[PDB]
């Protein structure tokens, strides 16, 4: 299958290097062209692929079966609008990235429109990208009309498994942006690893509370205990790491917050409820954001 993937960062050079040890045909689509997009990646048996491969050519976008979309949540909408008039109308747009509120700045996109979320793991350590966990990754539809596409997690699970379709992936969506609500903001603003935030039991269900009513009203059932309950296996599983939205603080990088806390607060407000401590993460995270 022909693939244009949008962002050649850790997760894209991820799913560049599956999809060509599969043998499909790729390139690698960078918001600041480049003549080329480069990936380096390190597989989890310590065996490199370190290839230069197409970048940004529109005639291989205006012919790809897939337009695969590892940007992060900031940089998507704008980048996926700029291509879609190029993309056939018929060729799915698969989004892979943390936090929300993407969709509802794509509501416009006329090609099928789909979501997705994984467990992989791929981290950035120089100008190489290691792969250092395997996983699982799900994709659904976007929006009520988006269909069923589920053939391309049948072929994607032949290039990184596991992949599986899911109807329902903007529950699972949620339930990820209400542990992501806790982990990033917090360690963000308290510079520790996520372990630490055990020692805020308090402050946790309390962000959990406002979440778990705010996906309540959105129509998937959910329990404030149910969000904490994974907010805490999340937090034991990742306890000595560091957070992405930390990662971005300390390297002077503007943060995903307006696709987490931020959109958070947008559906909360939605539906008239009150998020106070969400609002308090938001705005601390902001102003932290412009210091630099
Ligand atoms: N397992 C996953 N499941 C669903 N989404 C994932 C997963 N892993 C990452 N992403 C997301 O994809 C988007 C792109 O992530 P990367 O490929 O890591 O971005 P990029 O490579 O541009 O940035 C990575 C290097 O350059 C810095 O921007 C960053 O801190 C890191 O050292 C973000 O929303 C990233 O989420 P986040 O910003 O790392 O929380």
């Amino acid at each position: 299958m022909k693939i244009t993937v949008l962002g050649c960062g850790a997760l894209g050079q991820l799913w560049l290097t599956a999809l060509c040890k599969q043998g499909h045909e790729v390139q690698g689509w960078l918001r600041v062209p480049q003549p080329y997009c480069s990936v380096n990646l390190v597989e989890t048996d310590g065996s490199i692929f370190n290839e230069s491969l197409t970048a940004n050519d529109p005639d291989f976008l205006a012919t790809s079966d897939l337009l695969l979309v590892t940007l992060k949540a900031w940089q998507v909408s704008d980048a996926v609008k700029s291509l879609a008039s190029t993309l056939p109308v018929t060729t799915p747009i698969l989004l892979i990235h943390n936090g929300m509120g993407t969709i509802e700045e794509l509501q416009n996109i006329q090609q099928p429109l789909l979501m997705g979320t994984t467990t992989h793991a791929a981290r950035r350590d120089g100008n190489v990208i290691i792969h250092v966990a395997n996983g699982i990754t799900h994709i659904g539809p976007a929006r009520q009309q988006d269909g069923d596409y589920s053939y391309l997690a049948d072929i994607l699970q032949t290039v990184l498994p596991d992949v599986a379709w899911h109807n329902n992936i903007r529950a699972e969506l949620w339930r990820k942006l209400a542990v992501n609500c806790v982990i990033n903001p917090l360690t963000a603003i308290w510079n520790c690893p996520n372990g630490e935030l055990r020692h805020h039991p308090q402050e946790i269900m309390q962000i959990c509370e406002e979440v778990a009513a705010v996906i309540e009203r959105e129509g998937h059932h959910t329990s404030a205990e149910d969000l904490r309950d994974y907010v805490m296996q999340v937090i034991d599983a990742t306890a000595e790491n560091i957070s992405s939205m930390l990662q971005d603080i300390r390297a002077l990088r503007h943060t995903e917050i307006d696709y987490i806390n931020g959109f958070l607060l947008r559906r909360a407000r939605a539906h008239g409820i009150a998020v106070p401590e969400n609002t308090r993460l938001f705005e601390m995270v902001k102003r932290k954001e412009s210091e630099y």
